[PDB]
């Protein structure tokens, strides 16, 4: 136990002032002891260490002879984690893995992740998650998410749905009605791995603590046939239901959420089909903590890329010209983003767009068109309409080429070559996924332009080196930017996420990228720095959002930097046992604290 | 079941529009399942309703057995209890009977304090649990509050032992350190029942939430010798601590409370000695949720009285001259309470102080005064000294006569008469308790005065019956003021309580005092009415905060009247079986939805 | 938390040889640490040691600050609640504050009891609880007991009930259907307090484990028609049901008593009306692990006290003559358990049956009697019929007089007299309750007689000086018998109780009577000598039980006291939280 001139759990700390170790002790996280033991706390992923459990902890909290009688550190645990992820057959077999050691060792989970983060990221998310979805179907786990059916439409139905989830202090929710899996479709209830994996992210490298993150699926039925005539799906077997009574579940889901958790509680949107999306983003962007990564998101990450570039091209974002090759979700999103912030920037909204130039599938989206979406008709270009790339190029002379456009190699050697002509480093996004897909390979961006593109992917390229000099390719991840802005929007309760926070948390990522790195034609920071970047980041929107009074977390912290550090996840091994403190010895004392007589009996 | 058609527990509504429908959906209580059984359940006074529980309800719940075969209404337990309650040798008993049923069933509790206000009140807090404290000692009871002492001084000590009380939700917090309870003195580690009893009341007045309520004692040692002589005595066996260290305890305290409940938890001040209450309230008012009922309470009820006087005399509260015979923390408060109200109505604060005269035990407050109290400097009068009440009253001719100096009837004859001779309608306040101390009797006051006086007390006298004439003299219960108070600062979040929302509430009970009862010469409304009070108190509250942006709840309830009738208490038992609805008859049918070939064996 | 090279709380340990280590290790009582946490283990009395918590314990345990200030000692706690309970204004009220105790903190309640045995014995049981039950009604309290009524009838829905209970290691049960609450008669669903005071003293004076103990009340209604007219009455609102539907829920209570805790389930009946209590117990004495200690205790206990006087009349019981005055269920009880005594002396059931003369209001039982009870009929003795009991004395010349009539002073100087006229040291028992009814008291007993009187009652009499010697008049208590047939049945799972048992407790009680109390006309040990009682008679059941192969407890135990004492209940707070000890250095280590 501790003198009776201590304080609890505060051995070992660094030379601090009367202030600065007040501030500490204030920011600081409390130790929390569990009430479960022996099977039922191993079984419990928040408090399970495993092996990692010493001999006296398992001993005290009635652990011994459950585990075997070895002992580990948490660092031998991982490597027998990473030894074991390795030596799988693929990468299915790794998600499995790894989904299975979240509901084992939490702590653990997250050190593995956080240590091999570009390793086992696309495991986690990414692209295997997809895939495992759509392999597995029904995947054997612990309950780590709820699904919520069109028939459970009330808000008393899904209000008496989050009351059977074990913890009460839920903050994130990641929700998908899993029609639009990234690149695998419609997949119904089998999406659930989809906020699953979203949230581990959140955590991961975000810093957002794990007890707060509630992943759930919304199933409306399935409109893939494939599902339906499969005697093991385990959804709702009905297409998707669409009218007023869609519109009223989702209505009835962020009611019975905020009435359950609080207003503040940040819900994000994945996967929903585009249209649906939109619609949903701009209905509840204004009224609710939302916001959709998809969107938004992607806008985001891309445009921190092209932050980067200006470093390069000597040309601001506001004083470049932008085409982009396709013009559906991702290009539209973007190009709005661009727009936001070279007004921000001193431009006009009209001169914005005339920065840029948008192609689809029938070419040059010219003011001349018949029926355009109406998020076009302010980039519509005064021009003759055309179905070539270079002809467009060479009449816009543009300084950025972006595809967003599943086509395969759409960007070749005569479109780059134009491109690298017209500017002496241009700036060429493929961003269709997975490479498979990509308008272009980073070997043919940096080959084709004797090595002066600046190159972005979708999908993760391999390193080049041409003539000495050596290409890190890097890839425009959403995973830089949704971290940060969900924890800086749970930690100061931001009431609702704009535009404006998704430029700051850009303009943000763009900032750390590295002189070391753009050297090698990278404009984005390390996976790894990801953490550091989500605390910068949700720092910064604390600053933004106090100014203009939209943080709702009260009062606003002295020390916001200190107060976000002490507030992020730490994928160390805590104490699980009360700390025990002495009282000034007269004070413990048993016995009459006044003398008396013994009384008598019989 | 439920029909696949309707909504759970929502049958024989009252006829409602869609929009009326949405709304009750959006704010009604949702059902609460609770995870305990059998005796562990029956020992849980916040679910137990002992032989209220139907049959069914037994055998579902584990229950059956463990309470004999008799089954009742609320109705028929809350008779047994009053019964048994009236046959009570004492009141001390009754306040035992009565922590023993909120420690049984705390539904059954509410019920019968509820139904028998005027006949409880007086027993639950107001002057039995301050004889209980000091007569019994330690009284043996379940955990129903906490002690935190200096030898737990830090955010983390104390952070441990809020994590020691079972709910989580905590919203409403009473501290006392024992030093000064009402009418008994220091009473130290014994005072733990002065918390107890307050937050009953805010639940059983305001409509507060139960669950949200924690009573704390803090133990820093007694200056009572008594107890410090008495080998019973349970608490810290030492003076008074009174340094930085208790100045430390209390700040790690507020700091603590709200690092684990949250920046809104309101934390309300009770019984400290005069000075130390009054420095506390100063530091604290404008950085927490914090008030102190004894100091702006009383100032705040005595106000009301006043302003219901005024529909009487004439005469508003700007347009009065008061006299107070004492001018220690009540009367010092009240009279600042009511500089404030003369302000809000147009008068400059120089001229509502020359409006105010006060005398204390060395007699008027004089300009001309050797040492006096600071509060006291702008209430000083430019006249000459005196001790004779006579001698002021002619001498200001007041309209108001406030009496809170324990001295038994200093408000004889001659001063009664004085008064109904300058006034024809004369406020004479004997403020101080018990009635054995009231500086006169209601009787008194009505006879010398031909039963033309504006009486109130701090404790209640029987109905007088002169010439006729009925009369129902009022008390100044801070019960009035402080469970509204408390309700709406909880409701909405508000970020600080100041003077203007003392007089919001005090405005408000003065116009719920009713014409039948003004005839009468009540100046205060009916003890039952202060469940609606509280709730009027409450709205009112939240439209005042809204317009200066101090309420935090966001967004603003569409409904503030309908938002807080959802939220408060509802005494009534509720049902602890979830609800079970149906699914489209197809969607619940169990088997492979597409036919297969059954597999063979061996 | 402990080196290597030791074993887990072992410290302190009288000197051992390697064999002894070996058994008290094999017997010793082994830790049990709780899931329960803050108020949710302050709310457990088995748990629950109040400020005697220290302050490491209250910050490990999460008890910290739910809790005064304060720390105890337990004896520090024992003497507040004393002061307490000697300042309450009466009996009734330290009964609620007893029960107030057991249901706080359990070991606590148990010291103050074992620690004032003859002056809290008489509230947690005796005649004080009857009365609270009649006077309190439906008191509140934790739930201590089960409530299985007449509509409950079924194998299955007696089990769901029993279910229902906490402990799962249930060991001892004691019933009553409340219809006669002795000295106060039918309470109905307010008798559930009886049950209760009787496992409260399985535990104080057997030392029987608590957590072994369920008080059970059968509620079929109730004939009291205060109770049946009272609007506060919470039992069933209707008379009694007797018929087939009776015998049905008694035979399926016992059916799911057992099949719930198995056959080796104690289950004793209390308070019964006193035909319901013999042919329950004659139907399932040999079926079930079953006893009713108003019949067979009463007996015992009493049979218990004549033993002690054959050391000082120099006649055994066989070649004594016995004149019961009453011959009601004690009475009868009483001479049954005496002949079966007198039979295993070596006499035939034809001296002993002639050796003992009945009488109830209609005098004498002789041959010639017109419907007499059939229990009877084989003591009827073959004589003219009398109403005095004194023709009756100078007829038979026995050498005790056995009361249990409720007619006060029914003894009086001239009965009294002709019994020391008689015999030099009179044998005379007046059994009736309370006080106000015994047939009469013991100043009469030993005035009438010189002190040459070997008197004893079924309530207390105080101590009287008669020619300058002081006599201390005992008291057929039947806890002197039950605590001990309890856990000997209990701890060595002994299939049946019978009569050789019960003269095995008896003749264990009579022996442990000092020649010092025998010169003050004591016959019966001291109310605080009845736990050290309670192991020896445990301890001789055995020895008896793996003679005649009935103790199922399988193996014998090598040393059968020190298994018992190691059994026992103990008083003392103890350890809550898991003993940690070290494993070799070498594979402790973490990491590779
Ligand atoms: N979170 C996300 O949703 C992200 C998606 N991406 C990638 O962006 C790509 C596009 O996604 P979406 O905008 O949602 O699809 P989309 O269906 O909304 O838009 C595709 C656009 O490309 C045009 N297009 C198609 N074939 C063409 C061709 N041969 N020539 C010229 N224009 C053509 C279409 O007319 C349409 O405007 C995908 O490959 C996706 O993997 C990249 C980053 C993030
Ligand atoms: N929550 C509360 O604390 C409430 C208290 N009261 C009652 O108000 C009374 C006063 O309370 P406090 O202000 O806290 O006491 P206090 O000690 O703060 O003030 C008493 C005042 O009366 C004066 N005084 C004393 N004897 C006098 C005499 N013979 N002649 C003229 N002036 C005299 C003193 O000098 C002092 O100014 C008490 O009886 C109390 O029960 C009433 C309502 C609420
Ligand atoms: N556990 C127990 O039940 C114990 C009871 N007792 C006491 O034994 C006494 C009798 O109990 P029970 O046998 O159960 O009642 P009972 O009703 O079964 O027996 C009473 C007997 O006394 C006879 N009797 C009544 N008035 C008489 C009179 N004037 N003259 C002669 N004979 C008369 C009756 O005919 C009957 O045979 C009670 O006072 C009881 O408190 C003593 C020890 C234990
Ligand atoms: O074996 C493992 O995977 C790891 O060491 C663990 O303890 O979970
Ligand atoms: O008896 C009572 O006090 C009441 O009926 C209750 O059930 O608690
Ligand atoms: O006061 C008491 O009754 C005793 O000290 C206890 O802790 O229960």
């Amino acid at each position: 136990s501790v003198a009776h001139h201590e304080d609890v759990y505060s051995h070992n700390l660094p030379p601090m002032d009367e202030k600065e170790m007040a501030l500490y002790k204030l920011y600081r996280p409390e130790r929390v002891t569990p009430k479960k033991r022996s099977a039922e706390l191993l079984k419990e992923p928040r408090l399970n260490k495993g092996m990692g459990f010493s001999l006296y902890e398992r001993q005290y909290l009635g652990l011994h002879g459950l585990l075997p009688p070895a002992f580990m550190t948490q660092e031998q645990q991982a490597y027998r984690v990473i030894t074991k992820l390795r030596e799988q057959p693929n990468d299915l077999a790794r998600y499995i893995q790894l989904d299975g050691l979240q509901d084992r060792n939490e702590k653990l989970f997250y050190r593995v992740v956080c240590d091999h983060v570009k390793e086992l990221m696309p495991i986690v998310y990414t692209p295997t998650v997809g895939l495992a979805c759509q392999n597995f179907g029904y995947i054997y786990r612990k309950p780590k998410g709820l699904y919520i059916t069109i028939n459970d439409n009330s808000v008393s139905k899904i209000y008496q749905i989050l009351s059977n989830w074990h913890e009460e202090d839920v903050r994130a929710i990641v929700v998908t009605d899993g029609e639009r899996i990234l690149g695998l479709g419609d997949l119904g209830a089998y999406g659930i791995g989809i906020p699953v994996g979203k949230l581990a992210l959140y955590v991961a490298l975000g810093g957002v603590q794990p007890k707060w993150c509630l992943p759930v699926l919304l199933d409306v039925g399935t409109n893939n046939m494939d599902l339906l005539n499969d005697p093991f799906y385990i959804g709702l077997r009905h297409k998707r239901v669409r009218g007023k009574d869609y519109d009223t579940l989702l209505d009835n889901f962020m009611k019975a959420c905020t009435k359950k958790y609080g207003q503040k509680t940040l819900i994000q949107f994945e996967d929903f089909a585009n249209p649906n999306a939109f619609r949903l983003l701009d209905k509840y962007q204004d009224k609710y903590t939302m916001f959709n990564d998809d969107i938004q998101g992607t806008a985001s990450v891309i445009v921190a890329g092209l932050l980067t570039c200006t470093r390069v091209t000597k040309k601001l974002v506001s004083q470049e010209k932008y085409l982009f090759f396709g013009a559906g979700a991702a290009s539209t999103g973007i190009a709005e983003m661009i727009v936001h912030q070279m007004q921000n920037e001193g431009i006009s909204k009209e001169e914005a767009c005339n920065r840029i130039y948008l192609m689809d599938i029938d070419g040059l989206v010219t003011k001349n068109r018949k029926e355009m979406n109406p998020r076009h008709v302010q980039f519509a270009k005064d021009m003759p309409e055309t179905t070539s790339i270079l002809e467009v190029i060479r009449a816009a002379r543009p300084g950025a080429l972006i595809g967003a456009s599943t086509v395969r190699g759409a960007f070749n050697e005569e479109v780059i070559r134009a491109m690298a002509e017209i500017n002496e480093r241009p700036i060429i996004f493929a961003l269709s996924n997975p490479t498979s897909k990509a308008e272009c390979t980073a070997e043919e961006a940096y080959t084709f332009t004797n090595g002066a593109a600046l190159y972005a992917s979708g999908s993760p390229f391999p390193n080049f080196e041409l003539n000495g000099h050596t290409y890190k390719p890097g890839q425009g991840n959403n995973a830089y930017i949704f971290p940060g802005v969900a924890l800086g929007t749970i930690l100061f309760q931001i009431r609702h996420v704009d535009n404006d926070l998704f430029l700051l948390a850009a303009k943000k990522v763009a900032s750390c990228v590295t002189e070391d790195s753009l050297k090698v034609g990278r404009v984005y920071p390390q996976l790894k720095e990801i953490r550091e970047i989500s605390i910068q980041i949700a720092v910064e929107m604390a600053k933004y959002c106090y100014k203009n009074g939209t943080a709702n977390l009260y009062p606003q912290p002295e020390d916001l930097e200190k107060y976000v550090r002490a507030q992020v996840y730490n994928t160390e091994y805590e104490e699980l046992i009360n700390a025990t403190y002495d009282w000034p010895e007269q004070d413990m004392r048993h016995g009459f604290p006044v003398p008396v007589v013994r009384h008598d009996s019989m």
